[PDB]
């Protein structure tokens, strides 16, 4: 099973490290400085073709917010098998509880693939 | 895999329509305003009853920060097959960070199903 | 399957982790008092031994914001099958949106283990 991935220039950090089944490490594509209460889409400087039938499942790293003060405002972030453009970059949502930057190469999320959930039918009842 | 939904009322959108993995949009039941920094359930007019064996996660969506300007508290919500009576009705515990309005309609959260944990058994231990 | 479970000390509450599927909640292993818009690390007091193969998810139960007005600000924990060793204790990252006092004892997070995922191979290619 394998995933296709384009990086958004030839400084980004590789992260062919993975098959083992631990959740893949992501990195700043760039310096980002955010200011306190301020939102801003950090660039991971990757896009991917998951498998058929597959998603991603994004979240910080347990260290993120000691090191960056950061929290990731969709909690948990979903890729979809259909984002698989040639400009579907990934980016970590963040929003900043303290003055903040953020170094190019950075390891500020993780992700892992999963099954996507199988497929439903929801009937409608008018009671439960 | 059927999936019984129940709604608030007629004019809730109902959401059946062809499915095949992507997560699932919910949206508010009604408009919802929330003050800076301040705590809301939103209510998503939607009572299911989930099939044998599974349960449901439910995450904000991409845009939904960006949009309203706030997170979930509960991070991700964790729907269990037993939460199926007749007044079991979803909610997303939104926290604003700014002044914000969600309207009745807006697509605000989103769903998937998963088979729930396998049975395991915990045996204490004085040391590993 | 079989989880081999440490508590820090005697005093803490066994988790009754019961009920064949269910997430299971975690307390906090003593008494922690954090300022509105402070962080501190609750300690959890437990230290496993997952199936092999295997990792585990944390969250906030449903009712943690209501009860203690923190979230998790790495969303969701990710304790992979090789944090099994003696002093591998979890913890769950709060940040108070408000003063607040947990006591030992309280539950505050919940969890369940799952698959990891697969072994997969990344190739980089140069278009998508």
């Amino acid at each position: 099973m394998q995933i296709k991935i384009k990086y958004l220039d030839e400084t980004q950090t590789r992260i062919n490290k993975m098959e083992q089944g631990d959740w893949i490490d992501l990195r700043a594509a760039e310096d980002v400085a955010i200011k306190k209460d301020e939102f801003k889409l950090v660039p991971l400087g990757v896009a991917m073709e998951l498998p058929e039938g597959y998603e991603a499942h994004v979240v910080p790293r347990s260290s993120t917010y000691k090191n960056f003060g950061v929290i990731q405002t969709n909690s948990m972030g979903v890729i979809d098998e259909s984002y698989k453009g040639d400009n579907d970059f990934w980016f970590f949502p963040a929003y900043a509880l303290r003055d903040t930057k953020i170094k190019k190469g950075d390891r500020i999320c993780q992700f892992r693939i999963m099954k996507k959930m199988p497929a439903v039918d929801l009937i409608e009842v008018d009671r439960l």
